[PDB]
């Protein structure tokens, strides 16, 4: 049965002085006016935890607290935590449900509020989601910073190619409004940026933002039926998952650690394509390592060979007068985690939101021509832990 | 489309064991193996529940590292889900799902908690902010659970003994099994006396804080076959159902629709080609009293509203029969559910699971149906009537 996405909802980023129930809240009630329904025609919410409000049974708070309650007839409610990979994981179980006939219609909700929270909440609570790592503090920017050096002695992976990331992003960042980063970076700004981590600078971090996304999901013919354009609300093709451990070995680490290959791989069998078939690829890039990572683990280059796969980009920008081109590199054409934001468990779904403005042509001036009429997305969650890859079809 | 079945089971003790929650879960997988005659390296995925005692952010994920199951060969697929104490159930059909969609052959699924040893002050602040926005007063899932109780008595006329009636039952099939933490079955006027906890609900109404960790692995029964190998004790997955409700009730006495189990056993029932009187064992979510006797409403057992009466006539029929509970008449709860065996957190729906396996596979003893069940429906509940999982098990 064809599944579509034909309903997206969001809030703006930033530090909105927000809580995360009224961010949450907003976001679903945009995308049911997207998707041209009411409450009461959706019939399951899926949501994932947040860092800034954790709350038991995340998902039937929202939906609690937010008025869903009572319904007529069936409502399945249910929260997963699968990290950064949770938005494309929950995507993933929603097809499930239409499809299994558990629920026609299906609300996917991530909400949080970590850049209101403040610093040292952040800090406390990010650190203690890597109890038992070993890993110093800040935990996650260490956790992957591990890997970063395993690459460096490993492939030949060199500093600056990690460092061209955020001002590949940056330049992607500048033709979005909504971006958290406002001016792109040059890569001694990045090198010269206040250190975190070993070969980790400050801005290569992901960005602390507020911010909620939701998406409604519905079976094509129900939705025909019912509530009345294929790239604005495109057929989910695939989804695939696969895990590792949650932080890296007290002593270097193994290629096979990584499961973002064996996810792309699956999405891609069950969609029947290849990756010359993807014309829009959203990355997960909490660090430079994940991109770096993803890009090779999609096939858009060789194993060990993704910091040349930037270089290459980054040196072809500056040969450009220092424009990026969207179409020779069509990855993350919002900024991404890097230079767009990072809401905790959130910022997937912005892989998800820039896939379908590009596949609609609404993607303004980093639309991409020809328009793609296939998109590939990512989520990672924990440090390499959880990989989620989705592919939108406009038709 | 294909058959799933239960392939092996695993458990802790249940009590104060003074063990981490991530040693009480290892252990648990540990011993599943073992039951399905298997090793680490044969599962592909591994679903778990979020724990109280020690919450842990990708739960899943932390526990399956701590426990040394990575580096992996192949794929591995994990997950945490999080529908309270439904989720050991809504797992199961996740597992079911993972190997229909064959993007996983084999399947751990995982609840484990230690609420009994992190200490009444720890337990009270942590359950007590699970419901914050709900406007209840402390301890809150108990005047939760309350509130709809008073609503029962008054819509239904729901009688006070009625909801005492409901350990008393519990404690009787309790004794019967050595590792249930009540040993000693009580009186109706020992539970009417036992101090008060919410308005209409007592302290040996209340779910037993407990320690404790369930593991089970789900797998295809051709790969299984062919790979590592009766019936009832490697049961089919007949069907698994959810429905969900509010988190909390309102500030206003409630309706019925509110009730989700009704909804999940219906479609459990649909799924499974099955009614009613071809399950001759329950295992049903009983935190307490009114959940127990909303859940025989809702499965079919007795008639809307009427539940409190079908304890009452056990209750009866028991005092006629020497004090003596006998099983074929109540084939409810064999173990003492929440209230008399014990409740881990989100861990107890997995007593309702393998308390049918054993029924199923003629392994009960003392508890033992007769004629041997050949199909069995078990549910979990989450929240505050929040969340329902139906599954139905059947040996062949
Ligand atoms: C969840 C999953 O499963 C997977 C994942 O997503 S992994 C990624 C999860 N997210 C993170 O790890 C967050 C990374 N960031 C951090 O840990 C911290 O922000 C940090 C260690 C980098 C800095 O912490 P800090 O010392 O408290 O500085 P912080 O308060 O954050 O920011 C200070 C300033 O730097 C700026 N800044 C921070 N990060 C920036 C970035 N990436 N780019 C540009 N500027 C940045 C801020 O604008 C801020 O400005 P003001 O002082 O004027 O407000
Ligand atoms: C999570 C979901 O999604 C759905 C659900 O499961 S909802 C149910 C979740 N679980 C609960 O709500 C737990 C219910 N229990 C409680 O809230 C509390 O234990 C309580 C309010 C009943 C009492 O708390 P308290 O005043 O601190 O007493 P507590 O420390 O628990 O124990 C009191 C004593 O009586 C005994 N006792 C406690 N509960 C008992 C019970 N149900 N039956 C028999 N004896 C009990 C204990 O052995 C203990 O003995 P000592 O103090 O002499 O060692």
């Amino acid at each position: 049965q064809v599944v579509r996405i034909v309903g997206v909802g969001r809030t703006g980023i930033g530090k909105l002085h927000k809580s995360v129930d009224e961010l949450a809240a907003s976001a679903l009630k945009c995308a049911l006016v997207d998707a041209n329904m009411k409450q009461c025609d959706l019939q399951a919410l899926i949501a994932v935890p947040s860092l800034a409000s954790p709350q038991f049974m995340q998902a039937h708070h929202i939906a609690t607290v937010a008025g869903l309650f009572p319904t007529k007839g069936k409502f399945i409610v249910r929260t997963v935590d699968t990290g950064g990979a949770g938005p494309i994981t929950a995507l993933g179980m929603a097809v499930d449900l239409v499809r299994t006939r558990c629920a026609e219609t299906v609300a996917v909700i991530a909400a949080d509020a970590v850049l209101s929270m403040g610093s040292g909440a952040f800090a406390e609570r990010s650190n203690a989601s890597l109890r038992r790592s070993g890993l110093p503090e800040p935990c996650i920017p260490h956790g992957y910073d591990r890997y970063a050096q395993w690459y460096m002695s490993r492939y030949g992976l060199k500093r600056e190619q990690l460092a061209m990331v955020p001002v590949l992003m940056s330049k992607m960042a500048e033709r979005h409004p909504e971006a958290m980063c406002q001016k792109a970076y040059t890569l001694d700004e990045v090198l010269h940026s206040r250190c975190v981590a070993p070969v980790t600078n400050l801005l290569e971090c992901a960005r602390r933002a507020d911010g909620a996304v939701a998406l409604i999901v519905s079976g094509e013919a129900h939705y025909a039926e019912h509530f009345a354009l294929g790239g604005s609300k495109p057929i989910i093709a695939s989804v695939a998952e696969a895990s590792g451990p949650l932080f890296p070995p007290g002593s270097s680490i193994v290629p096979d650690i990584f499961s973002c290959r064996h996810a792309a791989r699956d999405a891609f069998l069950s969609a029947n394509l290849n990756v010359g078939d993807i014309h829009f690829f959203g990355l997960y890039d909490c660090f430079p390592i994940c991109l770096i990572q993803a890009v090779e683990a999609v096939g858009l280059c060789p194993e060990g060979k993704g910091g040349e796969f930037m270089e290459t980009a980054y040196n072809e920008m500056l040969n450009n007068g220092g424009v990026l081109d969207p179409s020779k590199f069509p990855i993350n054409t919002h900024g991404g985690l890097q230079c767009f934001g990072a809401p905790w468990e959130v910022p997937a779904m912005y892989n998800i939101t820039e896939a379908i403005a590009q596949l609609s042509e609404e993607a303004g001036d980093r639309q991409l021509t020809p328009v793609p009429k296939r998109a590939l997305v990512y989520g990672n969650g924990g440090i390499f832990s959880a990989s989620s890859v989705a592919i939108l079809i406009s038709d």
